[PDB]
């Protein structure tokens, strides 16, 4: 029919490489100035962990299950004003988003087959955190990568 609305309940997955401690920063198609980790709405009839896994498979082609990896519940939920210029993707009146964090450590840096984004960079955590426009994404990387 149309582009049905994004649900204001979403997940964030902080991917980083264990060996280098570099962070995967993907570049958004709708705001090419916005660099971020993996995000996505938590669909109707699935949990946040299942959403995290589903988002990582879609956005960056990595099967957590197939590659036997550990999807850590980073155990933070924050709430923020959605960026003015992206609000339109949400049902009328919706201005705030609820976001739960997950961190995922890959054994090495790799080539990424991104499907929805323009590009990826592997950055050092401080550089990553300064880059993103998302204050939560920024905090997630500070708390759980820079440590
Ligand atoms: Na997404
Ligand atoms: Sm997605």
């Amino acid at each position: 029919k149309d582009k049905v609305y994004k649900r204001p309940v979403s997940i964030l997955v902080v991917i980083y490489a264990q060996d280098t401690k570099r962070v995967l920063m993907l570049q958004r198609r709708d705001d090419p100035d916005f660099w971020q980790s993996v995000t996505g709405s938590v669909e109707e009839g699935e949990t946040a962990p299942q959403a995290a896994m589903r988002e990582v498979k879609e956005e960056v082609t990595i099967d957590v299950v197939a590659e036997q990896l550990t999807l850590i519940d980073c155990q933070r939920t924050v709430e923020f004003e959605i960026f003015s210029h992206l609000r339109h993707r949400y049902a009328p009146g919706v201005t705030r988003n609820t976001e739960s964090w997950f961190c995922l450590a890959l054994p090495h840096e790799r080539q990424i087959v991104f499907t929805e984004h323009l590009a990826y960079k592997w950055l050092d955590a401080p550089a990553a955190a300064a880059l993103t426009k998302s204050w939560s994404n920024r905090q997630a990387i500070e708390q759980f990568v820079i440590n």
